[PDB]
């Protein structure tokens, strides 16, 4: 007879989304523990048991027991294997109404059968077979349990049908339709609940029909083998998706070696246990207090003489008495808010005067509570911040005078002990006043600027002047004067947004004002136009003549041409003044500057050709005339890099001229060798930062400020005398940068104590550098309900830093990858906090925002999707000149065969003749066939693979279409991008970070070659020059490239620090 198997599409609606198998321990193979298997009846084979088992196909995907025969077949087209811990046949059974000394850990051969035996009701047992023995099953692994539960549900349904076919007795009474009816009426709590719809019920029964069919053969009674239901289910079933195998009785024997996918595969590395971070006691206090609290008629007179006069002729005073209390300039007062439930508001006195008629009036600046800023619940109860907002009220509206001081404290590592003692004294005084219940004393140290996204230092000479003159009032008046169109003089020019436009200037015009990996396609850059005159239409319009870019002729001419080139024309437009975005410069080609930077950073173009729009021909500029091509012409800081990697941030910060990476701490051997290969004068420590900070504190005598574990103490005592003398002591470090792998969970505090952000912050606390830079993923601002970000800010503010936060997009600075990163800048009180770099490339990103509290947001830079100074950068611009390689090419040193054509390929190569690391990961045979059968078009993925059966060189028959996740219902979106190919005219996705060759491939194939992206190609999509060197095996090199901050973005950030270092 023929055995009908129901294909995976019919049974997929019940099983979870596909997932794959991983292990860390070595496994013996099955075939060596047993002798050779000659012709033997399947009755007489070893009987054993398995614990912590799983089942998987040749791609390592989790698979069901319903895809194996219930009986003995001859040929099987499905290759199923497994894992298990071998033990002895003891006799365990599973109870439906509801030990591992590692006998040995094995990986199994081709599974060819399974079986269910019926004990008592609610007690069954399940056994499986390979060609050497019989194996009985026990408790499954945690991750394969979701593929175990649907089998027992069908067991319950079958038991129920037996019960109410015999309970009703007259076994030959119920019919398929009758059973569907009685099943359908069950309540939604019984364990045999299929569905309340007849059609869904019959679907379930027919789809899972072989389990019921065997359970209706091993249930002891000669009353259920001829039932109408039994023969109905078998006569049905055919009208579903099915495969037809042959049932024959045979006599077993091995023929093949173990074709398990795990044969010859190394186990993956461990998940190294987190150890408690080495912190200082200040950081420990800050982070531990939070996690132990949280988530675990009256007279008035002027006092004294007059000081001067405001610029209206009105007297100006300094000290006033509000009924017994004293109010002074520099103090603070509390005003009674409308609703008598919230706390009062506190105002900083700027000046007080007597109005024209007669009044007692003051002008105040708003002092805000740290509870209502981005800090929130992490802020001190006594810390107030200064804002830009002002207020004028009468001196009768006060509730009372607050107690307030401005805290100016000295800076340096040399002062950090005296500070700690003074802080503890103040904390004790605060507790004493709270218990006796006296008033609160407040202090201010910083300035809150929600529109600049940071805490800045106090302008101490600007505040509290008592001269009738307020700085914030000037700033607001200027900001409202800035928003008017001001045609200068009678004519010839104007003012918009603070930019003066004159006649014969070159301007930027918005592209629309003049007329998948694909997101910049259809996105255009500014239109470069020349201003001719001013037309009446006082509100005016402007007359402009335009420039055509290489983009506007064809795509190939844009590939060939420099990115700062423009084509002349004779086209004129009349425009409204509000379409004008900025000013640029256009020179002749010979007048262009000699210095070339990869991030271009300046607004300069050149012209040499003509574009006749009527015929579409490029020709030399008409000698007839020329369009007046106007525009006629030590600070380096000693650096410590923590969590270094291969050096993406240090390369960009050393190129710009601010860093000299003298010390570095990377605990992995491959990344440390890669770092030392490229920065040969740097001292590299391949050690955990928890042991390095312990050694540094031990070298200064400060072993009592250290919170450390004893094993780290022993590791710090196991250092060579040579290594100890090359350590950074506090005093010699002026700049600290780092990429800590901060995480997200909840804690238990016990589970938060093991986080690497605490050790980084302790490095900042011990060394106290001039500048501090933190980089991390964009999700950092939303980990743990925003608590890690809030606590990081509060920790940096307890020391005395200025802090600034922002999210930046790398594609707007010159790369083909869309990497979003979060940056925190910290500077001493007496420095200048670096600005943010200007994005000059067009990218399709919607303006990344950080949520300040109380309904406000902040965004650091602009969005360039509607127009930017330069043209986007494509895949052909990045990898178009590299030679052709094949699957699994290991040759590290090759040669260049073509020359550069595009601007990017002339920046990246330079004067390099040796092509290193143009190697790719090897795909096995079945994945290679699928990669060769994918079309070379934009947006081609696994939906393009024909449904077919592939025969390999082993004799294995496999399936062309990989993961099966439709489950024909929502909970998936088609899984677009898996087994995907890139687009020549698009950009690199952020899924080529560590391409995987086996299970869930992703979008990593070459646009025309049948292979995965090479290491060199992934290095060029982040801006790494062709001379940069990597180290390790291929996996470590891909990891080193994936973790890095792009060197172009790091150059732009470091060039803004070099401007801040000149302004001091
Ligand atoms: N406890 C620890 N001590 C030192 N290094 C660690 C560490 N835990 C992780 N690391 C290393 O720190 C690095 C964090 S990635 C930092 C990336 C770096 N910005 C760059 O520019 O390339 C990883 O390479 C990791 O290997
Ligand atoms: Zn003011």
């Amino acid at each position: 007879m023929f055995y009908i198997k129901i294909n995976e599409d019919e049974i997929a609606n019940d099983y979870p989304l596909p997932s794959y198998y991983k292990t860390s321990e070595e496994e013996t193979d099955e075939l060596i523990l047993y002798d050779a298997s000659y012709e033997v009846q399947s009755e007489h084979l070893p009987h054993r048991m398995l614990h912590n088992w799983a089942l998987y196909n040749s791609d390592l995907r989790f698979i069901s027991l319903e895809l194996l025969p219930m009986k003995q077949c001859d040929d099987i087209d499905v290759n199923i294997f497994g894992s298990g811990v071998v033990t002895d046949d003891n006799g365990s059974w599973i109870s439906l109404n509801d030990h591992d000394p590692d006998g040995m850990c094995i990986f199994l051969s081709q599974i060819k059968e399974w079986m269910i035996e019926f004990g008592s009701d609610d007690i069954i047992s399940i056994s499986i077979r390979t060609d050497v023995a019989w194996y009985r099953l026990g408790k499954p692994s945690k991750l394969y349990a979701p593929w175990w539960k649907p089998v027992l549900k069908t067991a319950r349904v079958g038991i129920s049908i037996l019960t109410f076919l015999r309970v009703e007795s007259r076994v030959a009474r119920l019919s398929f339709a009758d059973v569907t009816k009685r099943l359908s009426g069950l309540q939604a709590n019984d364990k045999a609940y299929i569905s309340s719809d007849p059609l869904a019920v019959e679907r379930y029964l027919v789809v899972h029909g072989q389990i019921i069919l065997q359970l209706f053969a091993v249930y002891p009674d000669d009353n259920v083998k001829r039932c109408p239901f039994v023969v109905g289910l078998a006569s049905k079933l055919e009208d579903r998706h099915h495969t037809k195998w042959i049932i024959k009785k045979k006599k077993i024997s091995l023929k093949e070696l173990n074709l398990n996918p795990r044969a010859g595969m190394a186990p993956v590395a461990s998940k190294r246990k987190a150890m408690q971070a080495t912190t200082t006691r200040l950081v420990n206090r800050i982070w531990g207090e939070f996690y132990s609290n949280y988530s675990p008629k009256r007279e008035i007179k002027w006092d004294g003489e007059s000081l001067g006069k405001t610029s209206a002729g009105e007297p100006l005073y300094q000290q006033a008495l509000v009924g017994g209390e004293m109010v002074a300039v520099g103090g603070a007062v509390t005003l009674e808010v409308d609703d008598p439930d919230e706390m009062p508001a506190i105002y900083f006195v700027e000046y007080m005067f007597e109005s024209t008629d007669h009044c007692k009036m003051l002008h105040g600046r708003f002092l805000q509570r740290g509870s209502m800023t981005v800090l929130g619940n992490a802020a001190n109860e006594r810390e107030l911040f200064l804002t830009n907002e002002c207020m004028t009220t009468q001196l009768k509206d006060i509730k009372g005078v607050a107690s307030f001081e401005i805290r100016s404290r000295p800076w340096g590592h040399q002062y950090r002990k005296k500070n700690i003692t003074a802080d503890k004294l103040d904390w004790a005084r605060a507790l004493e006043r709270k218990v006796k219940d006296l008033p609160t004393e407040y202090y201010c140290k910083s300035l809150y600027s929600p529109e600049r996204g940071g805490f800045f230092s106090l302008p101490l000479s600007d505040i509290g002047r008592s001269s009738g003159f307020c700085t914030s009032c000037k700033i607001r008046e200027d900001e409202e004067k800035r928003s008017t169109i001001k045609l200068n003089v009678s004519k010839t020019g104007f003012f918009i947004n603070g930019i003066e436009y004159s006649v014969e200037d070159f301007v930027y015009v918005n592209p629309d004002s003049i007329g998948k990996s694909g997101r910049n396609i259809g996105l255009r850059a500014y239109v470069v136009c020349q201003l001719l005159e001013i037309v009446p239409k006082g509100s005016f319009d402007v007359k402009v003549r335009r420039f055509y870019r290489p983009e506007d002729v064809s795509a190939e001419k844009a590939y060939a041409s420099d990115i700062q080139e423009l084509y002349f024309s004779q086209d004129t437009v009349v425009l409204p003044p509000g379409a004008l975005e900025g000013k640029c410069e256009v020179r002749k080609k010979s007048d262009m500057p000699l210095s070339r930077e990869y991030p271009i950073s300046d607004h300069i173009f050149f012209c040499d050709l003509f574009f006749d729009t009527s015929k579409g021909s490029l020709k030399q500029l008409p000698a007839n005339m020329k369009p007046k091509f106007s525009t006629i012409k030590e600070i380096r800081l000693a650096t410590l890099d923590i969590f270094a990697g291969c050096g993406g941030l240090s390369h960009g910060l050393k190129k710009a001229g601010v860093s000299d990476a003298k010390w570095a701490i990377e605990y992995e051997e491959p990344a440390g060798q890669a770092f030392k290969q490229n920065h040969p004068e740097s001292t590299v420590f391949v050690d955990n930062c928890n042991v390095i900070l312990r050694a540094i504190m031990e070298k200064g005598g400060d072993q009592d400020d250290c919170v450390s574990t004893t094993e780290a103490n022993e590791l710090a005592a196991k250092l060579t005398e040579e290594q100890k003398s090359t350590l950074p002591l506090p005093g010699q470090v002026d700049f600290i940068n780092g990429g800590p792998p901060c995480q997200g969970f909840s804690g238990m505090w016990s589970k938060v104590q093991c986080e690497m952000i605490l050790a980084f912050l302790s490095f900042a606390d011990y060394f106290r550098p001039r500048y501090f830079l933190l980089e991390n993923v964009r999700t950092f601002v939303s980990f743990n309900k925003g608590q890690t970000f809030q606590l990081t800010l509060a920790s940096l503010l307890e020391m005395g830093y200025q802090v600034r936060f922002g999210i930046l997009e790398a594609g707007a600075y010159g790369v083909s990858q869309s990497r979003k990163r979060a940056f925190i800048w910290a500077a001493a009180p007496e420095e200048v906090l670096p600005e943010w770099p200007e994005p000059m490339h067009v990218f399709g990103v919607p303006k990344l925002k950080i949520s300040l509290s109380q309904g406000l947001h902040y965004a650091a830079v602009r969005s360039t999707a509607l127009g930017a100074p330069f043209r986007p950068i494509t895949v052909r611009d990045t990898i178009g000149d590299l030679p052709s390689v094949e699957n699994g090419d290991s040759r590290t040193n090759k040669e260049y065969k073509e020359v550069a054509v595009s601007w990017f390929q002339k920046e990246i190569r330079g004067n390099t003749i040796a092509l290193t690391d143009h190697i790719c990961k090897a795909m096995n045979e079945l994945n290679l066939i699928r990669c060769k059968l994918i079309p070379t078009r934009p947006g081609a993925d696994w939906h393009d693979l024909p449904k077919r059966k592939v025969t390999l060189s082993d004799g294995r028959v496999e399936e062309m279409i990989p993961f099966c996740l439709p489950n024909t219902a929502e909970r998936h979106n088609g899984w677009k991008g898996l087994y995907g190919r890139l687009d020549w005219q698009g950009n690199f996705p952020t899924s080529v970070t560590d391409p995987q060759p086996m299970g869930k491939v992703g979008m990593c194939f070459h646009p025309e070659q049948h292979r995965i992206l090479t290491v060199r190609e992934c290095a060029r999509s982040q801006g790494f020059p062709d001379s940069y060197e990597f180290a390790g095996n291929i996996n470590h090199k891909h990891r080193q490239i994936g973790n890095a901050v792009p060197p172009p973005l790091a150059f732009a950030l470091g060039r803004k620090l070099k401007e801040a270092l000149h302004l001091k």
